């Protein structure tokens, strides 16, 4: 692609002023939010609670697994991560994810 997961994470960490924490990333990904769209209370509403398995969109189409262990080129395109997190941070949480959240979320997702 044009980047590696580590390089995406390092730049978010620099923008956040702090190392990623995958424990916090796992906890934000599984949480239930009430500030965004009603039909998308969690990251897991489409991607599931196990990211090594396929997810599903809101009309039941299949979404390839987020885990790099199941879909290999995950997180190797900086523009793509920013395009999808920009869209779905807003749907689920109601605002853009901050650089610390992005760092924490990718650090957890990159190890599955
Ligand atoms: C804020 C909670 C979420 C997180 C952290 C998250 C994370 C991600 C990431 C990191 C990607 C890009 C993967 C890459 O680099 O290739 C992605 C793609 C995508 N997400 Fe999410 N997502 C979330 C919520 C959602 C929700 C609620 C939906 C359904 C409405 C959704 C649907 C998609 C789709 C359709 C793609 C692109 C398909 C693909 O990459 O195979 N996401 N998600």
């Amino acid at each position: 692609g044009d980047t590696s997961p580590a390089q995406l994470i390092a730049g978010y960490e620099a923008a956040a002023g702090a190392p990623a924490d995958a424990e916090r990333g796992r906890a934000l990904f599984l949480s239930t939010q009430t500030g965004g769209k009603p039909d998308t209370p969690s990251c897991t509403t489409c991607h599931g609670a196990d990211v090594t398995r396929a997810g599903q969109t809101r009309t039941g189409k299949e979404i390839a697994p987020l885990a790099p262990s199941a879909t290999p080129d995950r997180f190797t395109d900086s523009a793509r991560v920013e395009k999808w997190l920009g869209r779905n941070c807003n749907s689920v949480i109601g605002r853009d994810c901050t650089p610390g959240e992005k760092a924490d979320l990718l650090a957890w997702l990159a190890a599955q």
